[PDB]
């Protein structure tokens, strides 16, 4: 190696005066720039369009936080042509050179941490620590993939030798692909999904989520200053499915990297399986599609520790995480003790404008608000509402931490991803039943168990079927490198982010033999 | 390691009297066994059916090599139930135990080599050496995957540590899947596609190609004797698309491993991308779909060496290989010298009943013969026929080595996979044009270059876009371990067989963290 | 690895106000619990007995610090049955699972550091830093052995392969054994001797030293909360040799791990060599039996540095360490300079109630006091008393730092382990004579040399025959992992604690071959 061993970027807690001062300064600079317009980024240059998109502050929706250009099919085609033109030479860059470019981008992002965090606060309603964790994770993806990519450098394949011949196998990138990013981790996942494929020689066209187009543009300002060659990375904010559908079904799109709802993920995977007219390859599609994550607590657990972890997991970033604890499975002996503690802690959570660093900011949009409130109405017919369950005062999309108890395992609110601050509590007889209920959903992303019994923990290690399992701690916040992130079943294709294996997904192998 | 380092099984040449004596006895016993009936193999037992399938000797179509039971939807469902039941416990076997089971199977197959080779000679028309190479490769897949699987044993993932926590990532098998095997390497590929997934904990339902059901049954006799637990491997010969379609589209089939025509591969990949009613995962589909492989020869090459390699590559097993040289691209200076040599060598090739160990046996079936002859008629109006181009006398499906020259690069015979003894010769101006023509097809499986110019070879290493490239030697016969086999573009998904990476395709990763 | 690399637990120096406050709080909690009764721990549960044992405060012997149950032969037999029953399943736990259990125990012990330290202060008279070092070392043993155990996981043996066979050699634990722990490091050594064997699959019956039964019980509270399966670890405090003799001579005790006096160690080793009626194995007995450790100082040394190290080594924990410097060998040129400095430093050492953090607390018991005073009387007839040599005022067993000079190398006080604050100074002609005198004792545990002459240091590295040798620093305080601890000659069997080799002592090897 030529750089220090990988270490995760520390997550700012803002416990010091300097940290709080720096954040206030960043928040001021960001809001003073709410009037800024961000164009598309195609072929190494910012390209504007006639029509525009408006980004709103979910904590005060009448306030615009910025506007961006709006890509259509014409711009998507232009981006694809630029991406393929760039691929022709970018694929030949020595890996050491590509990795150094990523390291430069990480250094630039680290120097703009507060600015990006403040943008997350105002654009998507993350409180201070959620915002800091998001940006820190983006930096981690860049630092991690830059190093991981070197493990695949020419010629990396272990082969069996043969007399009188040189047999060399090596990896090569696929080509130009499309990245469809989420609004809940618009810096972290947006960055990771792009730089992973790019690190090993691919080129990318990235479509940010509508609710997070401004922060996505700021990430591209970093890519631009870093110096990625024209066409290697492209930015196409857009409205509706136009751009995404056009690229996903395009005969010249080589791969698709997607993180979002199961509904969209299913359509993408189906489309990727089809041979578009003139297509000359089998498309690769990687999808991360959510979950219905549960935390199991049995009677041997430290009930206070469990309650704290459950509240953090269920309500962090208003429960808008694919990893959020949306189900709390309690064995009979743990039911009353844990539920009472969870309710006591949850009722003390503050909800308000994200910039004030409340425990919960607003949900991301009017549409998300409508969806969450709709599920709350559904829940009233399936379980017992014991906490919250309503919209709070203010134009901002503030929803109170919600808890439903005595929820049937097969109830809609115990099966479908609400993606809001709504926790469903399920009572079970014993640990075996807890595991059965935990596994009985179409998903398999995150899960947790609070217990002191070794046999129960190791039992879960073998049978709680989720891609990311945690014992006696929160089930959210997977760290790059430490906890490869990705699930089973309808949670996706198990493309483990923040792991060496992730980069292999964007490479193909060639074997060349020379008989002397 | 607890066994000797992997070494490829020697391919018998039958030059010694001992080898000839052994082969003659094996051929005699297999012939004397003609007419035998082989049932299906489901849940550890041989299960017969009312209806049956007939396997004919392509060298003498009136002769029935044997008959097998015929599986329908009911048998497929029974096999799927057995495979999932078995998966529950097979996935928990220590890897060392599963690997030892594979090694036992390899030892048993090795002891039945001559018998399996003789069965290939009679059932699919392979001459002696082609049959020996097939069986040797099957043994190699078992020996190689047995060892490779241990590289993924619990807990194999390299992760970054975190203070006060144990973070453990490991691989687990996917579940029960279906294997759809080809008739051209009915022992080798049939075995490889089954044992790879099985080695790491998956269970399989295998559908042999209709023309090679008998040898597939013999491979299962070996699996049974080795002791694979009931349900781990299942044998379902069948007629038509019924069985394959039912399993490929089944909501409970976890993965599909396919090797065959592009037409079928495209349908499988599309079906795999769809969520069948009640399906709870994104199906994985691995497909190897053929090629239109070329050998380029420039004016600096050893023309005699090139001509020999071209003839072996084009006519070995009657050109019925996805790796076969079906295109010969000659630069202006190499055209006359190489073509004259290729014609002289090809016109001396013997064609006759496979048991006689001719240079070429018959094509595999009446339908295949019809298709190859149809392509020859098409070729007569596209290029210039200069050798062969007709069916030979006899009941067997004998076709003479055929050569067309001055073939336009975009002609149907220069673009579509004929899978017969038909070589298309294309004349180009220089090496640059040779590479352009070589790359201009929808495929990308194998390719070769005969040249003494270092700059041309290294240029091809970087730009001749095929998964398996060979310099100054034949382009067929990839050896397990030595030459990871798999292509680009419409040649498939690049699932490299005989390589460490192959097994990763049948595993998913779990990350478990415990905060102490 | 799945956890951070091993690091030694920091030893608290109590230089901060918070540290001192935390210690005072811990001391208060511990003394408020002096009335507590601690039962035996057998088969996963606390089991009380009719008779009890009383633990006294050596700094105020009329004060009881706690009482415990008293095990007899019946309880020892019950513990052995529980240990064997547990072994049957504990031996089959994946090593990763056993190691995680140890890591949990370490985390629990770390959270109770101050409590354990305060218990050591009151029960065995350790001052603050000696107490902190003791607990920190116990944590180190758990953390170290948890990691070291993974190095022996299935199948760990490097063997030579053979054609057509799988040859696998692996380690397995021995069974149920007995641990006989010392009173001088009742948390550290008590813990290490137990968790080392347990980590790799053995089960243990532990007999704490009579003077330290309370702190031993607190360590078992940690084992209990950690969740070791019933029978894996058992606690049997007792009076006299009854329990120890019964287990050591038992036909069903598989191994014996002992740390204590040579007198007892010799008896244990002799008994272990005998085949008890019905015994079906050769018992393994590991014994650490003390020393008569010397520090050599020559004329080239930094005399002030040497004096400081000698005083720390001779009087730390009142010289009650098997590693304590009980002999000071000075060459002629170093004699006066070093002796004067040692006397000046030693005369400034404070002696008093351990809780007040004096340089020296009291010796551990009335019996130890009697022994040390007896050796002082013996010393008066062999050497010249120049410092201390008497009991101080108070009911506590306070003995003043003592120094005898002009001591003959073969004098009883220069040969026998006093285990008290008594240093014997021997004058020698040169370095060669210093080494001769250093080696001329029945022991060989620790030793030290203060010198700037490279040739003398390297000479000692090769010829100062002790298991743990230190240059220009104290000879006590061996750190887990850094300095494998164990001696030569009558200091024991050289079972190096805190080293990878330690765990091998509790394993046996099996070699299994399968001919395919
Ligand atoms: N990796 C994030 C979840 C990302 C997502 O919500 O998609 C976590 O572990 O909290
Ligand atoms: N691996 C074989 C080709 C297998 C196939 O035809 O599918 C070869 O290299 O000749
Ligand atoms: N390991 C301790 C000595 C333990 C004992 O006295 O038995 C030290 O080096 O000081």
């Amino acid at each position: 190696m030529t750089v220090e061993p990988f270490r995760n970027e520390p997550i700012e807690t803002f416990q010091t005066e300097e940290a709080r001062r720096a954040m206030r300064e960043a928040l001021r600079r960001v809001r003073e720039e709410f009037g800024r317009h961000y164009p598309l980024y195609i072929g190494g240059e910012w390209v504007d369009t006639k029509e525009r998109m408006v980004s709103l502050n979910p904590s005060a929706p009448s306030e615009v936080v910025g506007t961006t250009a709006k890509a259509g099919k014409a711009e998507a085609e232009a981006a694809l042509e630029a991406a393929w033109k760039a691929f022709k030479t970018w694929k030949d860059w020595p890996q050491e050179d590509r990795s150094r470019l990523l390291l430069k981008a990480a250094a630039l992002m680290r120097r703009r941490k507060r600015e990006l965090e403040a943008t997350l606060v105002y654009e998507v309603g993350k409180n201070w620590v959620e915002a800091s964790a998001d940006v820190a994770e983006a930096i981690d993806f860049i630092e991690y993939y830059a190093r991981a990519a070197l493990r695949y450098r020419y010629p990396a394949v272990e082969v069996v030798p043969y007399p009188g011949e040189d047999n060399e196998s090596f990896y090569v990138p696929l080509g130009a692909g499309v990245v469809i990013a989420p609004w809940n981790f618009p810096v972290a996942i947006f960055t990771g999904m792009i730089v992973g494929p790019v690190a090993v020689g691919n080129t990318v066209i990235a479509k940010p989520a509508e609710d997070a187009v401004v922060v996505g543009a700021k990430v591209f300002e970093i890519f631009h200053e870093a110096g990625f060659p024209p066409g290697v990375v492209n930015f196409l904010p857009g409205v509706g499915e136009e751009v995404g559908a056009y690229l996903v079904e395009h005969p010249r799109i080589r791969f698709i990297n997607f993180t979002g709802s199961l509904e969209v993920g299913l359509k993408i995977y189906e489309a990727a399986g089809r041979l578009a007219p003139g297509q000359t390859w089998f498309k690769r599609a990687y999808v991360e599609t959510g979950g219905k994550d549960a935390i199991i607590v049995d009677e041997t657990a430290d009930f206070d520790l469990a309650a704290e972890g459950v509240v953090v997991s269920a309500y962090g970033f208003q429960g808008q995480k694919c990893s959020a604890a949306s189900r709390l499975i309690l064995t009979q002996g743990a039911y009353e003790p844990v539920l009472e503690r969870v309710l006591k802690r949850a009722e003390r959570l503050s909800v308000g404008p994200a910039e004030e660093n409340p425990d919960l900011g607003p949900v991301v949009s009017a549409e998300q608000e409508r969806k969450v409130l709709s599920y709350i109405e559904i829940g009233k017919n399936e379980g017992q509402l014991v906490l919250g369950g309503k919209r709070l005062e203010g134009e901002g999309y503030f929803i109170a931490p919600t808890v439903f108890t005595e929820v049937p395992p097969k109830a809609r609110i115990a099966q479908e991803e609400i993606f809001g601050p709504v926790l469903s509590v399920i009572r079970v007889k014993d640990f075996a039943e807890a595991l059965e209920v935990a596994n009985d959903t179409p998903y398999g992303l995150t899960g947790g168990v609070y217990s002191r019994k070794r046999e129960h923990l190791e039992w879960a290690r073998r049978e709680f079927h989720v891609g990311n399992l945690y014992f006696n701690r929160k089930i959210t916040g997977a760290l790059v490198g430490v906890q490869p992130f990705g699930g089973f079943k309808l949670s996706g294709t198990n493309a483990k982010t923040g792991a060496l294996d992730y980069l292999r997904l964007f490479l193909e192998m060639k074997a060349v033999a020379e008989r002397f």
